[PDB]
């Protein structure tokens, strides 16, 4: 009769031998009482959280126990592109590949998940993803909520859909290569609808919308605020206090929400303006979690201050590039045409023959005309300069989170508006969908071309079908 207790991660730290074993394998999970085969790291579904600290090295043993090829991107780290893992960072099945990391940035959430070529969204929806958190020295003196599992406390939000026999009812076809794969059931952490109970005072949720293509919009049942007070690449400069939270696939907030003795709320998940996501029951606030208070007084702190934020560095004399997203134009009609003969007009609420490889929606969607090419980097980016990336997605109207590996940067125009307080911190994401947003990125690590840096739409079917260029870094301007 009860709810599930929210899962909480393994929260994982180095041996005296300084390693993390990560194991890749197929098990099962039961959802609404029906097994379906499901992939996880380090279990049957999802994975740990990786614990790291700013200043220290650790090595990561990754072993592949899947029947196919993965790589294991590091989502929000600043590392070298040999230990990236980006498309080319492949690991054979029953095989084994190591990466250590050297981790130089402040405290964050970030997290990791696969980027095997043209499978990524095959292999998130089959179930690996997990978390990294990144602690450094500044963090800790503000006492913040950090009883993990208790008042600091994860929440992965996923959905999924499911055949009749049980099974993960997983397609990259016409139509999600327009749209994207998204389902019928949520997720919390693994679990349909969980209760998590959190003593009073401040629960810190650490939220990752881990959607292939949904986005998301957190929100509380009863109206309480939620105070932000870190983005993908760690802390704001102070608390920003918002009603409701929109989050992008891929992208991770910290929030304080309090906890009184008595009321129990739910998380929500509020309708969103993207196509074919507000179809029942995501046509209404949707339940994420349910809180649970607990009379017991809880220990953490909601600061004045919690950062120091460097100003935006001046633009003038910095390089620009330009990266044109796109979409084929017939096949993209194509692909909104199934939407809404599948679903009818609820798939836009609150907004035949083979021609050869040619018209093949595999590589119909594309960066500067040229669907990704793993063989040929579109560019070398600088080592250690600022430079300002213009990222259109001027030509259709699909949403298009975008992600650029190998940095945090700050969001200069964020689809031709300026930032939101709360999003005007480090990110690696950035929203795109319909017109321009400009970020101001650094690459402090190289990124040699056999494993190049991506640039990409984290709607992961447009990644899969050809949303993605590779970039190097290898040094600075060697001119004047």
């Amino acid at each position: 009769a009860e709810r599930p207790t929210l899962p909480i991660p393994d929260l994982l730290t180095t041996d005296a031998r300084n390693r993390i074993q990560l194991t890749i394998g197929a098990g099962q999970s039961t959802f609404g009482g029906k097994t379906a085969t499901t992939w996880g790291y380090n279990g049957n579904l999802l994975g740990p959280a990786v614990k790291l600290q700013r200043g220290k090295a650790v090595t990561v043993d990754i072993y592949n126990q899947l029947t196919e090829e993965t790589t294991l991107h590091w989502h929000g780290l600043e590392v070298p592109g040999e230990v990236d893992g980006g498309p080319q960072g492949i690991i054979p099945p029953g095989g084994k590949r190591s990466v250590t990391l050297n981790v130089d940035q402040p405290a964050a959430t970030c997290w990791f998940h696969p980027h095997q070529h043209g499978k990524t969204g095959r292999q998130v929806a089959m179930g690996l993803a997990g978390l990294v958190v990144i602690e450094d020295d500044e963090i800790l003196k503000l006492m913040l909520p950090k009883q993990w599992g208790i008042d600091d406390v994860p929440v992965i939000v996923q959905d999924k859909k499911f055949s009749a026999d049980g099974q993960i009812d997983y397609q990259l076809d016409v139509m999600t290569a327009a749209v994207g794969w998204f389902g019928d059931t949520l997720l919390t952490n693994g679990a349909i609808y969980p209760q998590h109970a959190a003593p009073r005072g401040w629960l810190r949720l650490r939220l990752l919308n881990g959607c292939n293509a949904r986005s998301l919009n957190f929100a509380t049942s009863d109206n309480r605020p939620l105070y932000v007070i870190a983005s993908d690449g760690g802390l704001l400069p102070e608390p920003v206090k918002v009603s409701e939270l929109p989050v992008l696939m891929g992208e991770r907030f910290e929030v304080l929400v309090e906890v009184n003795d008595n009321k129990p709320f739910d998380l929500v998940t509020l309708p969103v303006s993207q196509m074919g996501m507000a179809i029942a029951p995501f046509d209404k606030p949707h339940p994420v979690m349910r809180i649970q208070p607990i009379a017991i007084s809880a220990s953490g702190a909601l600061p004045d201050t919690l950062s120091s934020l460097p100003a935006l560095p001046s633009l003038e004399g910095l390089t620009v590039r330009k990266l044109q997203l796109s979409m084929d134009p017939m096949l993209d009609m194509m692909g909104m045409q199934m939407l809404m003969e599948k679903y009818g007009d609820q798939a836009m609420a609150g907004m035949h023959m083979n021609h050869g490889g040619k018209f093949d929606f595999h590589h119909a969607n594309k960066i500067n005309g040229q669907a990704f090419d793993m063989n040929k980097p579109m560019f070398a980016a600088a080592k250690g300069q600022y430079e300002r990336w213009v990222i259109s997605g001027v030509g259709d109207m699909m949403l298009h989170p975008f992600h650029i590996h190998g940095t945090q940067f700050r969001i200069l125009s964020e689809n031709g508006k300026p930032p939101a307080a709360h999003r005007a911190g480090w990110k690696d994401t950035v929203k795109v969908e319909g017109n321009v947003s400009e970020v101001l990125v650094k690459f402090n690590h190289d990124a040699p071309k056999e494993h190049a840096y991506m640039a990409h739409c984290h709607l992961l079917e447009h990644e899969d079908t050809g949303m993605m260029l590779g970039f190097t870094v290898l040094q600075g301007d060697h001119g004047l």
